[PDB]
Order: C-alpha cells, then structure tokens, then sequence
C-alpha cells in the first residue's frame, strides 16, 4: 500500500485567512508553534492547501534522508521573491542562496574550497580564535574592576558584535575594532537593517508579488531600504579589499574573499554577490545560537562544569595550535548540536523536488514543495529520549543533526559558523562561570530566522 | 505599585526601615569599609585630570568642571553602593549616565511645579507636568533597577567573604524584604548624585 497523495492529512488552514492574518499582525511570530501542534494533531506528515501546488510538511530523519536521495545534480529551493526582486532592481547578480540550476552549481563549486573546505578552516580559524580571545580578555578586564569579580549584563549586543568582527576578519582580513569597545554607528545601522530586512521578508514572502505590490507597498520600500543599507555596508568592505589587492597580492592568508578575488574563477560581479551573502548571513544566524547556548549552560551548571573540564584540559594545546579546537573539544561541539536541536535558527529545510518519491508510504509527485520543520524534529521524544533535557552526551553515545541542511546545498558557512561559536565558548569557559536567575524557558519568535524573544541577564563570574 | 523608601515613609514602617539601614549606610563601621573604595575613585579623578593638564603647554587645564564632578559622584556612589565600577571617571559620559542626570534634573524641576498645589487642583491645571515628572521617575527607576538586578543575581549565587558595598550588606543580611531594599536602594542611587 503506497497510499495516494490525497490520503495524506490536510492542514485546516485557509491560504487566504493566513495572508490576511500576516497582513494584520505584520508577521507570523508563532509559525513554529503552529506547525508543531499540527504535527501533534495529524502525525509526522501533512499537506497544506496552497491553492493548486503541492506543499508537504515532514519532521523525521527518515524523510530528510529520502529527500537527499532525490536532490538532483541541481537541488532546488523555492524562489525567495523579495530578495531576488531587490537584486534585479539594483542590477546585481544573485549569490548561491538565491540561485538554482547550472548557475547555482557553477558558483557553489567555485565557493566550497575557500569558504567551507577543511583547508579553508585551517587558515581562517586562527584569525577567529584571535577575536574570541579578545572577547574574553575584554570581558575579564571589566569583570576584575568589580569587587565581586563578576559582571552581569545582557550579552546580546556584545555577542552580535563579536560575530560581526569575527566574520569580518575571516571574510576580509580586517579588524573592525568592535570587541572590547563600543558599537560604531555603521555597526548599529547594519544590525538594524538586518532586523528590518528579516521582519519585512516574512511579510512579503507569504503572499504573491501580484497582491503585495499594492496591498503593502510601504513594506516594499521598507525592505529595499533595509537592503540598501546592508549592501552599502557590504560594498564598503568589498571596495576596500578590491583596492588593496589591485596594488599588492599578498603571499600569506588574509581571508576568504581574498582567496576568491585572487583566483578570479568567478566574475567580480558574481564574487560581489556572494560576499554580500556571506557578510549578511554571518551575523544573526551565528549570534543567536551562541546566546541560546550561553543561556542553556547557565541553567545547567553541571553541564557547564563538564564542558569547562575539557576546555581547561585542552587549553594548553589549543593556544599552541588553535586549529585543533575542532577535534579536541568534542563535548562542546555536542553542546552546539544540542542548542540547534532545541533552537534551530533555520526553522525549516526546503526542496522543490525534481522527481517523484515516497515519504511515510505516501506518494509525493514531482514539483512538490517539501518542508522539514526542525523544531518539531528536534523535540520527537522517540528519537531524542528526554527531548526537553540539554544533554550533549546524547551525541557522544550514538540524519538526526541537520540544522545546517544536507547534500550539496548544505550551509556554505557551516565551518565558519561553528568555528565562531566553538571558539568564543571555549575561551569564555576557561575564564568564567556563567549564571542566571532567569531559569524559565525563553520564548522563540519566528521572523525568517527563529530567534529568542527575550534576552536574559547573565552573570560572568571570574574563576 | 512600588514601596516607599525611608525618605517618603512616616510612622512605624519608617522606623522599621531606618533601624535596618543605619548600620550599613551611616555608621562609622560602614564608613571604615567603603571609604577606601571611594578613595580609589577620587584618586582616579585626580590622575585622569592630571594627564589632561600635563598634555597642555602651560601645565594647566581650564574648564567647566561640573560635568566631570557629576560623573565622579555617580561613579563613587555606585562603587560604594553596589561595588561596581562604571568607568565614568577619566572617560567620556555614557548615554545611560547622561539620561540619568537629565531625568534627575527634570524630576527636580517638575517636583517644584507640582509641589505647592494639591493633586486635586494640579491634576487639571498642569497635567503635562505630571506626565514629565513620572517620565523622569521611570528613567530613574530604570537606571536604579538595572543596578539592583545585577547585584541581586550576583548575591543569590555567591556570598562574598569580603566587602563589596552598602547594598550588598543589606541584601546579605536580608532583614528588610526585597521590595523594601529595592525602594531604599532607589533613594540612595537617586539621592547620591
Ligand atoms: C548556526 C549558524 C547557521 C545555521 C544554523 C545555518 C543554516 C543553514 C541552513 C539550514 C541552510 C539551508 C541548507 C539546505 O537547504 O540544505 C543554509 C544555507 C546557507 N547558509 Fe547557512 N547557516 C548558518 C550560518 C551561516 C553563515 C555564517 C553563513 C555565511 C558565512 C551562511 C551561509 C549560507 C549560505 C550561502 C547558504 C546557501 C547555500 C546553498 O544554497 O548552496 N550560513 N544555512
Ligand atoms: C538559514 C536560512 C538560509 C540561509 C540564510 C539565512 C538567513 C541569513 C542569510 C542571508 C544570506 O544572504 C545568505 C544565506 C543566509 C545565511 C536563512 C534563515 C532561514 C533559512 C533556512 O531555514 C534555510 O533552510
């Protein structure tokens, strides 16, 4: 019995009342909770009345695995209209995230070696580590000025600035001077534009351009002006490095984009568009998981002490060779795995399937929109015993970890992101105890990225 | 819905508060303990000022000192009260720092406006001034509460074996309820500048 598509349960949602509820609330902050309860109601697969085209929502490793077996040579995601629209309006090309087909593959293969490959990590990870050491030094100096050898603060601003700085050094070889100092205005303008770009993305992504162009034209100008600001920021970084390399081609590693420009395999215009993706995508995606981990570690001091144990043991060798932090802190890497299971920045994986396939023994025809919701996936009590528990051992004992996606489209920035998170934690863990009174669950909110709605007050006590 | 600190209390709620505040705020015993902390900030004021003075060719600086004195007192009191060092002496005013100085000044002005007439009358004669006054207090309470939430959470986890300030003593002893401590801590924070 391979049951026909229609057999599959249907979402009780009306495509139209959803558009209207998004128009009204100016967002969809509860998307993750809705999809979750629907999965509790109707089992691990269901279909959404999209008005003709075929959407299917899953949440099992089982299903993701099959899905990787039907990635074409050109795995395809759905056009994100608002982002592409802006590109075409200002006459830019599209980077890897907004491409499909031949052009995607041509870009991707000329990007993996310098952004994602192990040989690239080895070169940029020391630079990241330099910024992470600086983050903790700056924090230690503040802490030691206090009589109780501790500082209690909302760490979100300084963690966001660390990701800006670490990403910038890795990407462009420049030190912006945003760790252990104040935010610049260019810094805050950039963070603000990212926030607004994301907010407006939700508004415009859930109704065709057809209607949005006249229903919410103010949302369009808002989205474009946010992108204008983001591009202004990213272009200035590009203008700098471009001018510097035109006069001197260095003999030592000075970051990822340099490698791209040096090789000149991609066109400048294609390099420009991919740098903007890396520059824009390297801030919030990383900052938030990092904050959630600090929060979880502060609620679970026993787990924190275990993670401290190993970071102190490896302290020695890592400062000699930073590159070994990947291999030598496997319990800390498990913690990240654990943070992204409970709080996945990318809420759902997405494929418009090029062939027909079978999931949960239902027939899924080609051209179907298939969405894996990692929030519900991560919380399946079956695959994850004691799902609510924050237990990195869970990972040492063992498609259960796919918060970065899968196959050839999987996150291009994965190794950078993981370096940035791992190194900051490691250096913090050698030097500080992290504590909070605010032990209650933080409510996640969905604005394209899935992010904490609240920022708890964390105490950093020097050891 | 906040409690009143010792300044605004009369009667036995007052006496209860006062007798649980004299020892750590006013006594010579408490002064022996915070005076060295205050000395540090004073020393720092004088060094920061000297660095600037010696950069000048006549070996003097000529300025309106008011801003830097106000930042000295904010720093001194915050160290004495909460045992934290704000970084305001020898550096530029932070924006929390300036908002607080402004909020205080507006709170004092509006006080005089509303002070000499009953609420029954001032309600409709000067309602925009009640708004100003309450906004000033919101900002003051915002600043004072940031301070206290920091110390509270620090002291719930570790009781230091040494002196880390006046409000630390009150919280350690916990003779007054939290709400009472918060109320009195606001008066010392607002009143110490
Ligand atoms: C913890 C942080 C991050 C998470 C959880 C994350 C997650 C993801 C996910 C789920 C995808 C979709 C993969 C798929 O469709 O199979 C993706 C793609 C992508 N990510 Fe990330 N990401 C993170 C950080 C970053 C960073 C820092 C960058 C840039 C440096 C980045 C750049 C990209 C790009 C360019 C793609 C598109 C790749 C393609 O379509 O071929 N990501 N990421
Ligand atoms: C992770 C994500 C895909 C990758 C992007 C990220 C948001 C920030 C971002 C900006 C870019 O210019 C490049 C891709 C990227 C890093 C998205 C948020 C949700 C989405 C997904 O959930 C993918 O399945």
């Amino acid at each position: 019995t391979v049951l026909p598509f229609e057999a599959m349960p249907q979402h009780p949602g009306n495509r139209w009342l959803r558009l209207l509820q998004i128009w009204r609330e100016q967002g969809y902050e509860h998307l993750h909770l809705e999809m979750h309860q629907t999965f509790q109601e109707l089992g691990p697969i269901f279909r959404y009345n999209l008005g003709g085209p075929r959407m299917v929502c899953v949440m099992l490793p089982e299903d993701v695995e099959k899905l990787q077996q039907v990635d074409s040579l050109h795995p395809c995601r759905m056009i994100l209209e608002p982002w592409v629209a802006y590109r075409q309006h200002r006459g830019h090309k599209c980077g890897v995230f907004l491409l499909n087909g031949p052009e995607w593959r041509f870009n991707r293969l000329r990007l993996n070696p310098d952004v994602l490959s192990p040989k690239a990590v080895q070169r940029f990870l020391p630079m990241v580590d330099a910024v992470a050491r600086d983050f903790s030094q700056a924090l230690k100096k503040k802490v030691l000025q206090n009589a109780r050898g501790s500082l209690t603060l909302d760490v979100q601003p300084s963690i966001f600035h660390y990701t800006i700085e670490a990403s910038n050094l890795a990407l462009f070889g420049e030190r912006l001077g945003l760790v252990g100092h104040s935010p610049s205005s260019a810094s805050l303008n950039f963070l603000h534009a990212l926030e607004v770009m994301f907010k407006s993305t939700v508004q415009l992504m859930f109704m065709p351009r057809s209607l949005s162009r006249w229903i919410s034209p103010k949302v369009w100008k808002e989205h474009f002006e946010a992108w204008d600001c983001i591009f202004q920021y990213g272009d200035n970084c590009i203008q700098k490095i471009y001018q510097e390399l035109a006069f001197n081609r260095p003999q030592h590693y000075t970051g990822i984009v340099a490698e791209l420009l040096l090789k000149a395999e991609l066109s400048l215009e294609a390099i420009k568009a991919n740098s903007m993706e890396l520059t824009a995508g390297s801030v919030d995606t990383t900052a938030f998981p990092l904050l959630m981990t600090l929060f979880e570690l502060a609620r679970n001091p026993d787990v924190q002490q275990i993670l401290r144990q190993e970071s102190l043991a490896a302290a020695a060798s890592i400062s000699e060779h930073p590159q070994k932090a990947t291999t030598e802190l496997p319990l800390l890497r498990a913690a990240l795995k654990e943070t992204l299971r409970l709080y996945p920045v990318g809420l759902f994986l997405e494929r418009v399937v090029s062939s027909d396939l079978v999931l949960q023994n239902y027939h899924i025809p080609a051209g179907t929109l298939v969405q894996v919701f990692l929030y519900s996936l991560g919380r399946n009590a079956a695959l994850f015993p004691r799902p609510e528990r924050y237990n990195p051992q869970r990972w040492l004992d063992i498609f259960h970890h796919v918060p970065f996606g899968f196959g050839m489209r999987q996150c291009l920035g994965r190794r950078l992101a993981e370096a940035e998170m791992l190194l900051l934690l490691h250096h913090v863990l050698k030097h500080f105890l992290v504590e909070t009174l605010t032990q209650e669950d933080i409510k996640m909110v969905y604005s394209f990225i899935l992010r904490p709605g609240t920022s708890p007050l964390l105490t950093f006590r020097a050891i």
